[PDB]
């Protein structure tokens, strides 16, 4: 079997990863969990086994068949190409590499193909991108993508177990103490990074990640242009809003698309129903689509509120749901590692392609 | 002075049509406070006058010169012809009347004139497409529109003061007992008059009204209709999605538009910062933006995240904020009412149009 290593195991995506590994059909020899300083000494489970936190270094990947990184764009910056020079292939959940033309960004569903060149590095996508390629590429592969506009419900687990309990304490100081939301502290949302922050109890936070200097946040911009690269087509206009809402877990979509010929609807959800990954969930006779709540802890993606442009021929609306942390994080890496595992490319590169840091 | 009947002044409108009413220009000579059998002979304020609540009837008109309705539609419908019969100025906050040619549909800033025409009542639009207008008709008066795409982000407040309850309850149970948001038990939301209820804690539901036949909802049925009836243009393209989200109060809205001529980005700024009832928030730099939270308790409608598309040349994107029971209904009732006032409109019609049930 296997050596692997989750980079970040302590973390919101960590935990999940961890989860996702323990259910995964992957075989595992050993795991070895890694975090900062901080965490270095404290005991995890693996199943019923109890695992030893190490600090992540550069000399801390030998031995290692796969790593898992979710530990922020700048572990993976600084560690992943010393993983890949120890002949790791690493599956990485940030944003860092994502754009480098040498790593394969990949939904498994939709361009495991990309794989077969890889040069180390995977790089998972945007969780909020995910969910969209998963349900739209079964749209396109029939019918075609002109453009897509869409408006995103995004959970706190997103940024982090901070964001989490940030997020609960307001509620309970609004609930329980009286305070008015606009009166609440906040440290962390809308985005850690960034020199303001703002209450998300009972509240909408238009500002998912910092700002670009086109008006449009990382996050937004993030979800352009990692469509193109998903599904290798440039020509694909894709404009996003990305709102952070008083949800723990699972994102949710308000997605708008125009085909490029007329896709009729019932047959689009037959093809959505037939695509893997996606499972189509409208019958609004019985009031019947995703709904967040639901969706927590399936790695299933949900789609349903599918119907015609009121007026544009080719236009389509629908409402698309999953966990953030598992297809938009932990599941799409470990079913990454599992589709590495499967097409015989789990090994050592040849060359390096990235600058030690 | 006026004699003004508030009916439905029990509920979640009515309390601010109260402090509205309390806070406005209209000189009143009288107060009377309709609602159902439930409340007749309770008592409520006016400033510190306490009134006996009365019973609405097909009698409880007489004497009134101006009634503001919110007590739903079947309530209006039943008893707004009786309130006109009997020469009463109805402002209703409804959807019953608002398709009717014989009623002006109207937001003061956008189609005040519209007022002139009135053959007893005026109805006020759904508050989701009145806080749209007032962002967009600042642009339509100078670049024209061709099509709204519009997903909403709706406060629990708009479905009235049980669903405002359901919710804090239902995060009580989350936060402070422990129970899963799955495991909830609601009644009320996403719709009480539909057959079956889910959880809005943790959760966002993209259902607010029932099902229209199209399988758009009313509520996203409303704000293109409304939106075309307001703008006296029926070439506007407009479908929307519309979803109940966590928020106590004020409504957010993603809106996206195709503007007639190209409207340069920063004059589009000026031009809603210029229109009375709209406040431009957007400085992305300091990450000002218009946020539910702090909107609440205002009479103004917040815009910002203002941004061309990336790709449609005529395309624009913008979030749009406002307190979904002022401007959205109690606020812009009242507005309604100090126009007719201003304008010498508050007199009895002499022609019935509607029909008495
Ligand atoms: N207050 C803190 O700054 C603090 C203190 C202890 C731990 N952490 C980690 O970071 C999280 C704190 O809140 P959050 O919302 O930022 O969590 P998060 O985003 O949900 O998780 C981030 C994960 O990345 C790891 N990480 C962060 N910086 C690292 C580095 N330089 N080298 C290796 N691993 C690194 C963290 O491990 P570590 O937990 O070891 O950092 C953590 O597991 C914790 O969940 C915890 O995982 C943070
Ligand atoms: N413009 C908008 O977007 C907008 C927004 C919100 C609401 N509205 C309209 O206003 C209505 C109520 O809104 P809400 O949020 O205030 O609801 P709510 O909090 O549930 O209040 C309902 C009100 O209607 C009264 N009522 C119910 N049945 C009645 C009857 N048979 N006769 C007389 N009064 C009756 C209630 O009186 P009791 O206390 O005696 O039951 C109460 O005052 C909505 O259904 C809608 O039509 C419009
Ligand atoms: O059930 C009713 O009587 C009306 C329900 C309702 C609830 C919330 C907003 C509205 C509205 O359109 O403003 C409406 C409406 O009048 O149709
Ligand atoms: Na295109
Ligand atoms: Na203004
Ligand atoms: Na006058």
């Amino acid at each position: 079997g296997y050596t692997v290593a989750v980079v970040g195991a302590t973390g919101a995506v960590g935990a999940q990863m961890i989860k996702m590994l323990e259910e995964s059909t992957l075989p595992i020899d050993k795991i070895r969990y890694l975090a900062s300083a901080r965490s270095a000494g404290k005991s995890l489970k693996f199943k019923d086994q109890d695992i030893t936190i190490e600090e992540t270094t550069e000399t801390a990947f030998e031995g290692v068949d796969i790593a898992l990184f979710s530990a922020g764009s700048s572990t993976s910056a600084k560690y992943a190409p010393y993983a890949v020079k120890a002949g790791v292939v690493v599956v990485d959940n940030t944003s860092y590499f994502r754009q480098n033309p040498d790593v394969p960004l990949v939904v498994p569903e939709v361009n495991a193909h990309a794989l077969d060149a890889h040069n180390g590095i995977i790089a998972c996508p945007n969780c909020s991108t995910i969910q969209m390629m998963v349900a739209l590429e079964p749209v396109r592969q029939k019918w075609g993508l002109d453009r897509i506009i869409v408006s995103t419900y995004q959970a706190v687990s997103g940024a982090g177990m901070g964001a989490i309990l940030e997020t609960q304490r307001e509620l309970r100081e609004v609930l329980n103490d009286g305070v008015k939301p606009c009166d609440l502290h906040a440290e962390i949302l809308p985005s850690g990074g960034d020199k303001k922050h703002y209450p998300i109890a009972f509240n909408a936070l238009p500002q998912i990640d910092v700002f670009t200097d086109n008006d449009y946040t990382y996050e937004e911009m993030k979800m352009t242009k990692e469509t193109k690269k998903i599904m290798e087509d440039d020509s694909i206009a894709v404009s996003a809003t990305c709102v952070r809402i008083p949800v723990l877990s699972a994102h949710s979509e308000s997605v708008y698309i125009e085909t490029k010929e007329v896709a009729p609807i019932e047959e689009v959800k037959a093809a959505i129903a037939a695509f893997p990954g996606a499972v189509l969930e409208d019958d609004v006779a019985h009031q019947i689509y995703p709904q967040a709540i639901n969706a927590v802890g399936s790695r299933d993606t949900f789609v349903g509120r599918i119907r015609k442009d009121l007026d544009a021929e080719k236009g389509i609306h629908m409402w698309v749901v999953s966990d953030n942390l598992l297809k938009g994080a932990a599941w799409n890496s470990v079913q990454i590692a599992e589709t590495l595992h499967e097409r015989g490319l789990v090994r050592p590169t040849a060359e390096l392609k990235f600058e030690l840091k």
